[PDB]
């Protein structure tokens, strides 16, 4: 059963084995991890904008096949909308894709795994961990 | 079968029945229209931050019951990443949520209905209409 939603940086760190501690923790939690399709979007952007698009796309494809990719659905969208309004009320900045990842995680009761701890902690009702 | 994906502005115009031309075309295309869950997120944000949230959330409720809401899936994410890379290459600005709506539409072979033709025409391989 899913416990963790990995943020984009955490996926990249796992793929790069750097910081090595992230891949180590990844292997301790197999079967319990997923990403938002929003993170898949960020990963594909990284690959297609790179100097080696085909190679890096295959890397992403291989990586995501080992975990679940969750569709960003009405529940995720609604939590995200609520979160954005609350952040606006408090005058707190969170980047657009991170807002969506946060709402997606919260909509599924998942822990967000991220190295951007302070930013995600601006969001209410959301648990985070860092594996770095 | 679906033909159009409405962007957030077009939904609001439909809801407000102003400009009335949008609602008119909307009713001519019943059963053929949808929104990305990304647009649902924007609508929920708008209602939650408003001065009458409960009332405006009910409006969204009602509106959303009359159309299809499509989950933003891996295919949508993949088109979006490609699009962002291409826009960046060309130095063309498109807002983050609009990038995602464009990718979702392109992944499904849908026409984007928008009053922001300037932004969406920057995306390659994308058909658009303006109903305003």
């Amino acid at each position: 059963h899913l416990k963790f939603m990995l943020d984009t940086n955490i996926c990249i760190f796992t793929i790069k084995n750097k910081p090595a501690s992230v891949r180590e923790r990844f292997n301790l939690n197999q079967g319990k991890m997923c990403i938002s399709s929003v993170t898949l979007m960020e990963l594909i952007y990284g690959a297609e904008k790179s100097q080696m698009p085909e190679r890096n796309l295959a890397v992403i494809e291989g990586f995501v096949s080992r975990i679940d990719v969750l569709d960003y659905d009405a529940a995720a969208a609604t939590h995200t909308g609520q979160i954005r309004a609350e952040l606006a009320r408090q005058g707190r900045p969170v980047g657009p894709f991170n807002q969506m990842i946060a709402g997606h995680a919260r909509s599924r009761g998942l822990i967000i795994v991220t190295n951007n701890t302070r930013e995600f902690e601006r969001v209410g009702g959301l648990r985070t961990e860092d594996w770095s």
